[PDB]
């Protein structure tokens, strides 16, 4: 079995971090905001052995026909904010009308991931998060692509929610 995850969310909140981590097993301390690209990942979630293929989304919007198309083959998507950024909270409800538009569904796979979890500066609540997820019917996590923290949980909690809805 092999998952299309997607990870979406503002500039900045860490989804090139948390790629990184998940796949290379380090910390980026910069990363160029441009830099796009999809990695596999052989992992075991509940015994069963899978792949997954992971697209780090970057560079600036595009809404044309291709770029939907492409995002479109995301099975499941991680709506990633930064807990010391409020703004990037703020943004997750664009992230989330685009899915529902392509993919052409109220139901489709998503975590909502509150990251930097490591950091003292915290502007979200996560009792204000776990209201939104609440609300929107997905799971919540709390990461940190710095220390490890949360990082299999938030992408092990997407294929659960994916291998739901597809079987
Ligand atoms: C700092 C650079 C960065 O990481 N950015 C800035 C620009 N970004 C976007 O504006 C952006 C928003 C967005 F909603 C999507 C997107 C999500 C889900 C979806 F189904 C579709 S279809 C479609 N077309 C787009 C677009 N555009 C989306 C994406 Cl893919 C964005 O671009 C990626 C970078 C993102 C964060
Ligand atoms: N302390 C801390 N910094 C982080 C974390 N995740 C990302 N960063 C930093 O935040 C900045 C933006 O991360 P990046 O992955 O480029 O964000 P992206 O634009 O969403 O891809 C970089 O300086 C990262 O080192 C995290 O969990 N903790
Ligand atoms: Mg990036």
């Amino acid at each position: 079995t092999e998952y299309k995850l997607v990870v979406v969310g503002a500039c900045g909140v860490g989804k090139s971090a948390l790629t990184i981590q998940l796949i290379q097993n380090h910390f980026v301390d910069e990363y160029d905001p441009t830099i796009e690209d999809s990695y596999r990942k052989q992992v075991v979630i509940d015994g069963e052995t899978s792949l997954l293929d992971i697209l780090d989304t970057a560079g600036q919007e595009e809404y044309s026909a291709m770029r939907d198309q492409y995002m479109r083959t995301g099975e499941g998507f991680l709506l990633v904010f930064a807990i010391n950024n409020t703004k990037s909270f703020e943004d997750i409800h664009h992230y989330r009308e685009q899915i529902k538009r392509v993919k052409d569904s109220e139901d489709v796979p998503m975590v909502l991931v509150g990251n930097k979890s490591d950091l003292p500066s915290r502007t979200v609540d996560t009792k204000q998060a776990q209201d939104l997820a609440r609300s929107y019917g997905i799971p919540f996590i709390e990461t940190s692509a710095k220390t490890r923290q949360g990082v299999d949980d938030a992408f092990y909690t997407l294929v659960r929610e994916i291998r739901k809805h597809k079987e």
